[PDB]
């Protein structure tokens, strides 16, 4: 980032002695209409900032659905098969699993050490079989509640309590998948990218008329503006991906197990 | 890239004016760069809504597919969960799911759809299906009925038939939206008169441009035209979703994913 | 385009701005464009903002009629599909979700019913709609009789009773939509304030930008007013979506649309 | 209007700019419009936004009466389908559904429900009702024990007792919003600072122009000043939506339309 | 707070009246035009992020709201369908009550156990204090209250149903702000725009010195009130469960819930 507040330096230093040479050619720069083209281009990247953190904001949201529907799922598994711990205990696991498989997923990272902690190892080649593996886990945690409503446990009354809470889940797993497959750009971000990569260059040889010496102390801070907002955009537009923030992602499949766990009594220590 | 005409239309509309900068004051008319930066400021405002309304209308495209992915995995699992034993009534819904999702990318792109139903479906239905005025909401009647009938036969009870039903809910509010976005189009108002005075101004501009800079105008002239038409390109862009070429939604991509996920739920 | 009457009062007021030019410095009027620089960009911003809530209102009047067919369409299929036999309650209940369409037209268009009313339904129930307050209300409820009779019958149950009343919601839904949509204006003032001020802003402005361009007065001026004053008219052709105009909702094509699905093959389904 | 009370000392502040601008050199103060054009336009855009938010709150506050009415219908409808027999349910429900309506009004207006709770409530109730510092919850808990009765008498089944009480809670939800309207103001400080700065820069808008207007200036400032402080006053009406000045809601037409549609619903 | 910001502006613009005789003869020009630029450049983001941060405080003051309304219409439940079960009554009314108040401590990151003793006995304060999430339990405890009354068969699949809706959606509040809260907004978006309003603030004064003379301590104080104002007003709203005084009322907000819920169940406040 701070490369480019530094060619801009080179390039004010650059216009105050070259503003000498176009004395006797008459190519001018007023500030008049580069004030024009800023007012412009931060319009536009106001807008565009926007709907990066409209994108932040929905990614952040379908992470808490996760929270969220893996703990009414095991409230609801607690209070109406209160007895059943098997079945707590496995269910529980599929949960867990799915929170990590997915962090994976997005992260485009390798989920097979998370898996092997959790599921037992003909499940965890079925799930590294599958190409949706995140989705096979929620196919799975399925069938131990489909199970119990064979075995008779489960009414399809309460059968259908707990699937809409694995709707919920089906809904985070295509809504992630979407965020992160999806380009905001079509590579069309790269466009004002360069726009404003170039204005902001081109600026000195504009202020240098008007600023002299001080063209460099102006024309960087204006370029401290217009570059920070444009990569504070560029960051949100990948909020899984590689330019992203992880802390949030694991301390959130680390809760998820946590407050899974502890609803399911096993912390604390005995 | 029709963008690249008014590019050196801009060019050439610079040296009309440098050239012809001399006998502005004997004409007695002046092109100050004041009131253009006030009507570029009102064009740009303008531009930057506009282009909010069609990113959201993209946005709504790319979501209503996500949709079609969620509810039809649902579909095919509480299928599996509900009733394991019947994989007769499996691979007739996931085809017909299938289908409606091919089903709906050509009538997205006004394709014809008749080889994949072909491939998917029995004859019978197929006939059925092209037969409608709507055949991809008939492709979801027919789903609905292979629910329907596994209720009448006892093997879904009501519940279980309604929780179900919801899904096809969820792809019958996927058809509607497509349908309203690819007939409902942002006003070709709204977008004639921006794509108009974008255009008027962008080429008035070198004359006004030209008292300040001299012979600097084309490199100034252009770089400033290229900023305001690069945008109302790029909303140009993603207004035609659901097309075949560029920036346009990959439904063809989409339908596959949808196919391969469904068919790897279902062991085949 | 009451516009173009405006567009050329403005050329005409452009050309009393300069056959006054000459009566200036002598009659001691000093007026520069700065202050106008200010007054424009201040005026461009609300109606940028104005002009967004309107496009809003028209997003959510077009929405409202896709939930129509959307729920139209389920409700018919749910009811081939749970009762596929009763084709004459099939009709019975087509024929009002029909009348709703059409009714609901007339009701946000202010026109008779009367004709499309009885083109669809039995005489008995066209008065019965016609005396009742509301109308569009009045159908709907006629459509419930419908189904609420087959679940007396005992061909519904309660569960596959629900399923279709909530389609009905759903429409329910969609009818107050439209009302507050159509009876609330947007808030008064908004209209003659930013009205108002976007004429006089125009008529004023080449007074004092004649003292800037000379001549060039007419064309620049005539060219910010059609900016300045398309703009304030297509945010109000969409105030009103359900109105007659060609940028209004195609009520007419959509209730046809509505129409032609729900008799798909005359009503005859798979 | 105490615009027009603002509007004029605008005027007057003109004026004065015009006789006291030659004494200025003589004490030293210089003043350029350019730094007022800065500051003027920071204003329009918190303004623009500012402004946009208020419209948020009174389109939130006009859709929650909106649910209103669709809620009561649909509640009043699903009786007449479920059980068109129980007439005597039918008139207890719609007057504690109507009941419900003024007293949300009337709680939302600071006003006595007295007068409609007593004509559409009997006199046991409407002691017990007013006897709450919460009538309106009160009142649709008395809305559901006719539902509860109705199903413990075993004309509902717990499945359509599900299906009405579904209503309740959307009209449960529409207290809630209304409640938390009406309480919860816009921070005390989007309206209060934008309201000095507008002021503040509409009287020292002259100062600063009369340098190039010079005797033309009260004309340009008292322009600009009506349009900051119109645009202002917009964001300021939409602030409390459930008042009673011309431009709020009309909660007295939307309560009497509410009575019509159940009434008519009903055969009253 | 921001007063003696301005204040220091104040001295800015007199060190700038006064150190402007030496300004040509040490090689530098100001114009106002390139400070507009960057100024109004500022205030379109200050607009945009102003506008993200009262989205913050509308939902955290919606997701109070819901509280308020779940609450309210669990106890409605349990009235018109088990109107004898008044024992379940009481009981479901204690968590409920006791769930707002906690997630009022979760959210300020103080301790619920006042409260908690208050309105619970000592075998569940404990087993609630257990928790890495004592809100979620005290939603599992009133889950079963709910659950154990279908197993009696006073409630129906179908009726319990109903009621444990009601507590999947306090569910939902409970995951919104715990979203909200530790969740904030990306820090960038405070060091950019605090540094780059203040910094641009300090140097208004040495730009605006050449227009206005003596006049740029005044100009230079309103251009930077406005800036500094509508900045702080997005921070005041970026933790909207703090205790600062335009922060949510959350102990008033949880009284009317302890009001509401007990004028409900015959027993007055
Ligand atoms: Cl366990
Ligand atoms: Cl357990
Ligand atoms: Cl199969
Ligand atoms: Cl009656
Ligand atoms: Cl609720
Ligand atoms: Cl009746
Ligand atoms: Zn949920
Ligand atoms: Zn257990
Ligand atoms: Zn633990
Ligand atoms: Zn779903
Ligand atoms: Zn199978
Ligand atoms: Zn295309
Ligand atoms: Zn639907
Ligand atoms: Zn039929
Ligand atoms: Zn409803
Ligand atoms: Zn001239
Ligand atoms: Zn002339
Ligand atoms: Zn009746
Ligand atoms: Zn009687
Ligand atoms: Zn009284
Ligand atoms: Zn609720
Ligand atoms: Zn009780």
């Amino acid at each position: 980032i701070i490369f480019r507040l530094l060619l801009n330096v080179l390039m004010s230093i650059i216009a105050i002695i070259s503003y000498q040479w176009y004395e006797q050619l008459g190519i001018h720069l007023t500030v008049a209409p580069f004030s024009l083209l800023g007012i412009a281009i931060a319009i536009f990247l106001g807008f565009r900032n926007s709907a990066s953190y409209s994108r932040f904001v929905e990614a952040r949201n379908l992470w808490g659905t996760v929270l969220i529907a893996e703990r009414t799922l095991v409230r609801q598994l607690r209070n109406i098969l209160p007895a059943e711990h098997d079945a707590h205990r496995r269910i529980v696991s599929y949960l867990v699993a799915f929170s990590w498989s997915l962090k994976h997923q997005l992260r485009k990272t390798d989920p097979t050490a998370d898996l092997r902690r959790l599921l037992p190892e003909e499940r965890v080649t079925e799930i590294l079989a599958s190409s949706m593996p995140t989705n096979r886990i929620l196919l799975l945690a399925g069938n131990e509640i489909g199970q119990l409503r064979e075995a008779g446990k489960l009414s399809d009354i309460t059968y259908g309590l707990m699937d809409n809470k694995l709707d919920e889940l089906a809904h985070v797993l295509g809504g992630c998948e979407r965020l992160a497959t999806t380009p905001v750009p079509f590579a069309y971000t790269l466009i004002l990218q360069r726009t404003v990569y170039l204005f902001c260059t081109l600026l000195p040889f504009a202020l240098v008329g008007d600023l002299h010496y001080m063209t460099p102390f102006v024309s960087v801070f204006i370029s401290y503006t217009f570059l920070s907002w444009d990569s504070l955009a560029e960051e949100a537009e990948d909020p899984f991906g590689t330019a992203a923030n992880d802390l949030p992602l694991n301390a959130m499949c680390n809760t998820i197990e946590r407050n899974l766990l502890d609803m399911t009594g096993q912390h604390p220590l005995p």
